[PDB]
């Protein structure tokens, strides 16, 4: 599910065939390579790509491996990162934020004011020191989490994940 690595720099002339060969040479379980081509000449790539592995284990072993100095792929010029699902979506994706580390003085209203900046809230539900924040659309949750995570609310650094759906 988390099975894709981001690769920050590859030679922009290399085809998807050649990227598969190169990275398949030095890691196990490589299963796909997702390339974007320079729209002005479809034959070149945009200088980055995604590596897909059969599972998250494999992708995880591969990342460690490519990050070790133990082996070199086209110079190791850029970083190899986990892919960010926020960044490349894809189906009812989750528009509920789970917020923890809520200071004593934080109310449902204060939560509404702070999180309303990013899009229409459907409901704020505060518990003891954590809260559920229902956004009308996923894009509002994505923005709220990106901008608010780790931020100070009433003296407390709040921590934000997408909620686990009860389904």
């Amino acid at each position: 599910s988390n099975n894709r690595l981001f690769v920050g720099s590859i030679p922009k002339s290399k085809t998807k065939e050649q990227i598969l060969e190169e990275f398949s040479k030095v890691t196990e379980g490589l299963t796909d390579v997702i390339l974007y081509h320079q729209p002005d000449d479809k034959k070149k790539n945009r200088g980055f790509c995604f590596l897909e592995y059969e599972d998250h284990k494999t992708a995880a072993q591969a990342r460690r491996r490519l990050m070790s100095g133990k082996v070199k792929v086209w110079g190791n010029v850029g970083t190899v990162e986990w892919a960010d699902p926020i960044e490349d979506p894809d189906m009812a994706k989750v528009k509920v934020l789970f917020v923890r580390n809520l200071a004593n003085t934080v109310t449902e209203e204060i939560l509404e004011k702070a999180f309303s900046q990013f899009g229409k809230l459907e409901r704020v539900k505060k518990l003891k020191d954590y809260a559920f924040i229902h956004f009308d659309e996923r894009d509002g949750a994505v923005k709220a989490m990106e901008e608010m995570n780790g931020k100070d609310l009433e003296g407390e650094n709040i921590e934000i994940v997408f909620a686990k759906p009860p389904d």
